[PDB]
């Protein structure tokens, strides 16, 4: 990570061009260049690159992923003065609190709404159950009732939760991480309704974000389900749209998981004070939020002064009505595993590859498998932590003409280093020095036990994959694997 610069990652559906304008302003006032990027699969790429000490200075995502990042030591604890904290709503700070510590800046509150074409559908349905017959009628005029992103469980969750689906049971001030709530009658009823929509040819299992967006914005489908960020592209389209409450299911509201768009600081960033000043004094201002919101709407913003104006928008009022019917997502480390499990179940049921019963029955197991991989990847990141220390040791004693000591050709104890999950030591000969990290035979993931990561050290300190590595390739940072 470059010192004296700011690299920002934010998802491609957000107002990153508007964010870059706030960036350019910061660059004018400070001389600090700000670069805004939007990598695909950003929320999965960041933990990998941050593990090797690289990545963005600042990462934006909904708050649900941040407990996982914090747990893996990837986030800097944030430190705003109480005067600043008073500028944002209290419940938004709560969303970014993990283990007592604030782990990000809250930016905006997002919930899914029902978006409808007022010309096709002046009076949109209040119930999911009306939608099949509505589609049949619209098909006669060459239109469809509803299209939305079926590939991400975020979009199907409001229906799954309506009759009783839940992520983790909340009992006695804690989440029960072993009580996952998609293997119950309520979840099954919601997913069954969805699968029948596909079986009855009212929806296609392959519909994704782009397909649904293009169909709604071109007037081919009467309704879609999406968040505030989507409104901008509809604004530029011919469509006259309305934003309203999600349909009910079995007389109960759809319950979208509510996300707080948040900005965290990379633990490995050399630019932490700069990141803080950008976020506190440029982004989280009326002018800063407006710049982004003008690009792609944020929803209901955490900043009280600017949300004062936004709240008069009927679209934000619907956003907040849906948010209240739903629930704020947990931020616990198991959230990404939960999301992997629900994505898999929904897709397996959608495609017809598994029954709704079988798909949902496998979810907790699938979540566990995902979480075990997450733990192993986190533990493996220690090798790059230890190697970074050892790599400076390597360059300081290369002066003695060797990879070690003040001249030895065996590793001194000053060339070894102990870790929590394994030990690293310098190796090699001549100017081609290596670092080897060996996992313990127990007390670490059984995916990792007794395996080793072997790194070649360039003269410039860049670590590449040596073929002696037998730590599983899929648990290593992809950039490291690529160098192999
Ligand atoms: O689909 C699972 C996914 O849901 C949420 O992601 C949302 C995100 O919150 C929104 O800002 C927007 O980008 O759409 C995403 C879904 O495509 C969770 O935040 C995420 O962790 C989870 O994987
Ligand atoms: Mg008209
Ligand atoms: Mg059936």
């Amino acid at each position: 990570i470059e010192e004296g610069k700011l690299v920002i990652w934010i998802n491609g559906d957000k107002g990153y061009n508007g964010l870059a304008e706030v960036g350019k302003k910061f660059e004018k006032d400070t001389g600090i260049k700000v670069t805004v990027e939007h990598p695909d699969k950003l929320e999965e790429k960041f933990p990998q690159v941050a593990a090797t000490g690289d990545g963005p200075d600042i990462i934006f995502w909904a708050h649900d992923r941040f407990g996982g990042y914090a747990q893996s030591g990837l986030l800097a604890e944030i430190t705003p003065d109480k005067a600043f904290q008073a500028a944002l709503y209290p419940f938004t700070w709560d969303a970014v609190r993990y283990n007592g510590k604030l782990i990000a800046y809250p930016i905006a509150v997002e919930a899914l709404s029902l978006i409808y074409n007022k010309d096709l559908l002046p009076n949109p349905p209040k119930t999911w159950e009306e939608i099949p017959a509505l589609d049949k009628e619209l098909k006669a005029k060459g239109k469809s009732a509803l299209m939305f992103n079926l590939q991400e469980p975020y979009f199907t969750w409001p229906l799954i939760a309506a009759d009783g689906g839940y992520a983790f049971k909340y009992e006695n001030g804690k989440y029960d991480i072993k009580d996952v709530g998609v293997d119950n009658a309520g979840a099954k009823a919601g997913l069954t309704f969805l699968v029948d929509l596909i079986k009855n040819k009212h929806m296609n299992a392959d519909t994704d974000y782009s397909i649904a967006e293009a169909a709604f914005n071109k007037g081919e489908t009467a309704m879609t389900i999406n968040g505030p960020w989507a409104w901008s592209n509809i604004d530029t389209s011919k469509v006259n749209y309305g934003v309203t409450v999600l349909p009910t299911f079995k007389g109960q509201p759809s319950k979208p998981f509510v996300g707080v768009l948040s900005a965290g600081i990379n633990a490995a960033s050399p630019n932490k004070e700069l990141a803080k000043e950008f976020l506190e004094n440029y982004l989280l201002t009326d002018e800063g939020l407006e710049a982004v919101n003008k690009d792609k709407p944020l929803g209901a913003v955490a900043l009280k002064s600017y949300e004062e104006e936004l709240a008069k928008d009927p679209r934000i009022a619907a956003t907040m009505e849906n948010a209240q019917k739903g629930e704020i997502m947990p931020n616990i480390p198991q959230m990404s595993a939960f999301w992997y499990a629900v994505r898999t179940a929904v897709i397996n049921a959608a495609s017809g590859r598994q029954t709704v019963d079988e798909a949902l029955k496998d979810a907790q197991t699938n979540a566990a498998a995902a979480y075990q991989n997450y733990i192993a990847k986190s533990q493996a990141s220690e090798a790059f932590t230890l190697a970074d220390g050892l790599k400076t040791t390597i360059n300081t004693n290369l002066q003695a003409g060797t990879c070690f000591a003040g001249g030895a050709t065996a590793v001194t104890a000053a060339d070894k280093v102990s870790g929590k999950y394994g030990d690293a030591e310098i190796g090699g000969t001549a100017p081609n020095c290596t670092i080897t990290y060996t996992f313990k035979s127990s007390g670490v993931s059984n995916k990792l036990t007794s395996t080793k990561i072997v790194m070649n050290v360039s003269e410039t300190g860049i670590l590449t994959k040596n073929s002696g590595t037998d730590t599983p390739v899929e648990l290593l940072p992809q950039s490291f694997v690529a160098s192999g």
